[PDB]
């Protein structure tokens, strides 16, 4: 395949519907080697059965509000890997309060605070931990929303958190450029994956963009999957700093009139 | 003018080169009565001076990295003002660490939390504490930089701050839009001002602008004001949401070639 | 008014539902000397009426489908006015078929051409004849809408055209801009004027906006009058190709879901 | 390959150097069956060349400026192919002095005409006129640049005509979307084909990102190739409606300071 040899990290593969699955499938399928992180000890058992799934025995914990985790995450994996091709930041997260109702409402220092540290700052943190292992060509790439370009409700203070980390992916890409690394983000479509059940009225979001997207259907983790495939790959070689919509074209309409 | 009779609140007057400065006078020669806000005891008496300067003797301390500081503040307001009309957002900060030369050098989380809990947090942190003075046809401003859409040099964790900045824009629009209140940004070219002698290599952004806006020229806090009086009044009662150029059109153009 | 001594010309004017008709109240009210086009003997009365409720007796032929009519336009104007300081281009055409029903369908090379030739490139062409008299302090602005910017149903080829004619507002402002001369846009929401009897679905778009803009209400001519006069006036002095939403903020929502 | 069994049909292979020619490379390498047109019987011979090249001896004449060469090319396609997966459209034209110097002294009626008529209408009207033989994976591919976009110098009309260009993308995805039918364009950097040499300081264009570039390097027929080729595939069931940069992440910096 056209990943032949590259050794990729996966975060955020939470279960068999996690974006990061779909991409985890298409990466071995086009020849990859994996790694993958979990957050606590609990969860182990179950990330080690995925990674099986993938021919992997490589998980390694990472829980992204601790720097030393983040530190030793890299540590770990270089004891097995000499050098990393591709990173998969796959990892969000706000205090339900936050992404519940009225943005006002769920609004407070603290929220914004973990939406911002988990969901933004986690990706340019991992980016650092990982440079001194990074091979030239190496590819990190991370998982945006619409919201972050326009208002989308309850989406809130989540919104805030994704625009941050879409810029992250421009000055990343700015500083990791030289070396020859790139960083890009796919905006996905609405996908019913666990995380999607923190999000009230996902089910209207769902059917109002399979109604109103250009190709009228809602994207699948095999999309979003192929689609990372293609820019964690040197087929991508000239896309760097890049959002790109994998959302059946909804982003590009205004629907429901 | 045709601002007679608001009553505009205005952060982030530093000095006579602030943007706030410019909109202050702006506002004041359209008819507005003014309020200020100021960071620490040792400047009461240059904003008190500041003030004067605009007919006005309502200053109060703010730092917004304080919630009870924020309360404090509408609460004193209160007692001066039944409603607030408008309320002028220019206030920014990241550690000199974080906006200085590499982008990943200067990224800790420390640093990031706090250019986003001052520059970002800090907009609709005020607009929900001002959210029961406010008129219906309130109007909130903030001030952005390019640094938010695209990569510029040394702007760093400031652009991801910014980048949420505008997202909240949006987000508060809707959260306040239902009330009648609306919610702008303009994002500013290069002004000479205090906060400018942090970003290294000021000068040479500010002759690039001069050499390569279409207007061939930078922007003046005069300018800076007149279009956020203009978004403060009700000349602008059809316009929220939005984030405005005032760069001598700048940021339409792939300058330097 | 912040129009004061400013001579401006505006096209357009059909109704006093149009959308020059407002931006015409606006700018008298700040001041402004106005003068009007038209097009065709058979509405030289109507438009002498409207033009008369403005304080103006100046109203001159112009169809811009007619190289000989622009290039009269402006010798006609420059025997009443030694100078121009602001243009309003509010025109735009398609063939019935090209925005009605699916894209293609209404697609032909002559509805295509007469589209761009009439709603685009007339806008640039004005300018160019306008340039001898403009002031250096003059300001350009057109008209646009929110289906240049994303497809919406039915506006199909005028997508197209009004695409053309933000980038035409790029293009100018590099132009005419180290003379000091601004160009920009307002993209407007809808309006129930003469030309929205032409796009199918009016009244749904119409709907859908003042249930899903962050003001919750459609814009009015007044809003978008007063918006258009800050822009030709020396308050907008920084301001240059700018796409200017005036649309309640409709532009920055995902709504519908 | 990931286009094992596709069929594509390319426009625009000029020379060695054309963009075109890349993607047909990578699209022959990962498995694409290929067709190319021509314009003139004075080329039919080098395209034959080239054409051999690919392992294709199916080229045919299509002028896009005569509709009877476009329906005739379908007509003569499909005595071949039974159904078209892939288009590629690389082709554009503006008059000389409609790409030189100042925007407006280039200006005219017909440069204009002819710029939108080569550049932006050929897309949908080759969309429209494959439609019948579209396979129902079939995908649509255009070719833009950044001018489209923001200001840059000598572009002027070509901007125009390119931001028509990419609008008739996001139609054109609508219209072609429910049959299953993906409609996408890569905004490529600068590359040296032909038709740069069109473009007077191409050379400093090329300098500029080589050096502001985030990846610093400019990017090669290759990589547009490649990211063609994946955006053709059902590697990109999930795009449409997609301006995809593949220009080493220039489009995403200020530059030059
Ligand atoms: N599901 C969607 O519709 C969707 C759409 C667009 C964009 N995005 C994004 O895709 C990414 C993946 O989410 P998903 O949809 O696959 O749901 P998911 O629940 O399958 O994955 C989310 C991951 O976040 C991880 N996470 C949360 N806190 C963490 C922490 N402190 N440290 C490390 N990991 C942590 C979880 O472990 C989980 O694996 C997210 O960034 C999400 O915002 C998702
Ligand atoms: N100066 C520029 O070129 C420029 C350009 C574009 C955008 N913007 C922005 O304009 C806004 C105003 O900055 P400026 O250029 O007028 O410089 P400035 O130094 O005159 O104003 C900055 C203000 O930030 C305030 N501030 C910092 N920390 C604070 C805190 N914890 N609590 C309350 N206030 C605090 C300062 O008191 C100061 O008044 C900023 O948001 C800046 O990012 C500035
Ligand atoms: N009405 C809306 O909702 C709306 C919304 C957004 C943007 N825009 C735009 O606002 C502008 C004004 O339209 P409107 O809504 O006020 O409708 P309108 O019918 O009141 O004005 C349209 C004008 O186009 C003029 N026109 C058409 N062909 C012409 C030609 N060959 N030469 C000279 N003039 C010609 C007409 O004379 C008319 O005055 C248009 O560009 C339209 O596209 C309109
Ligand atoms: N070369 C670049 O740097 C660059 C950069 C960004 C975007 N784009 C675009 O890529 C596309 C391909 O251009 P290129 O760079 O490969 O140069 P090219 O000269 O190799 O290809 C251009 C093609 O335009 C075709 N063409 C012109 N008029 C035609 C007509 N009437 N009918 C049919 N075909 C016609 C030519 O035959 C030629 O094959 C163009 O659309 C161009 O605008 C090019
Ligand atoms: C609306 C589509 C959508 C967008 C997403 O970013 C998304 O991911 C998350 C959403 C919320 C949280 N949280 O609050 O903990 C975490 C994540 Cl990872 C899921 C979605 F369904
Ligand atoms: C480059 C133009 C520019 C953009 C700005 O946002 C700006 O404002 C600040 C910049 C840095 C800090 N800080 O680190 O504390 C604070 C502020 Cl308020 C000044 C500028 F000169
Ligand atoms: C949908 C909102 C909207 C957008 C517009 O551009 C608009 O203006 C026109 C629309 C169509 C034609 N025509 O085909 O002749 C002309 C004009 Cl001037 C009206 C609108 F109601
Ligand atoms: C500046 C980078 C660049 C962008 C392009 O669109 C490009 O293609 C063309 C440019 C001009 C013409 N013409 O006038 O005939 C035709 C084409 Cl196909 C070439 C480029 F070098």
């Amino acid at each position: 395949g056209f990943l032949d040899g590259k050794r990729i990290l996966l975060t955020g593969l939470l279960s068999n519907r996690s974006i990061a699955y779909g991409i985890a499938k298409a990466c071995k399928r086009e020849g990859a080697e994996l790694a993958f992180t979990y957050v606590g000890d609990r969860f182990k058992d179950r990330i080690t059965e995925f990674a099986a799934e993938f021919g992997s025995e490589l998980v390694f914990p990472c829980d992204v509000a601790d720097d030393a985790q983040i530190d030793a995450l890299f540590a770990s994996l270089k004891t097995h890997w000499d050098s990393l091709d591709g990173l998969v930041h796959s990892i969000g997260f706000a205090p339900r309060e936050a992404i519940a109702g009225d943005f006002l409402d769920g609004l407070t220092r603290e929220n914004f605070r973990i939406a911002h540290d988990i969901s933004a700052y986690s990706f340019p943190a991992l980016a650092k931990a990982a440079l001194p292992m990074l091979s030239d060509d190496a590819s990190l790439l991370t998982l945006s929303y619409l919201g972050a370009e326009r208002a989308i409700p309850n989406y809130n203070t989540m919104g805030l958190a994704k625009a941050a980390l879409e810029a992250s992916v421009r000055y990343l890409a700015v500083s990791l450029g030289a070396k020859g690394v790139r960083v890009n983000a796919i905006s996905a479509g609405p996908i019913k994956t666990l995380a999607a059940s923190g999000i009230k009225s996902f089910g209207k979001i769902l059917d109002f963009v399979e109604s109103n997207s250009p190709l009228k259907r809602n994207v699948t983790i095999e999309q979003v999957g192929n689609a990372g495939a293609f820019l964690l790959s040197d087929l991508a070689s000239g896309v760097t700093a890049e959002v790109m919509h994998v959302d059946s074209g909804f982003n590009a309409v205004v629907g429901g009139m």
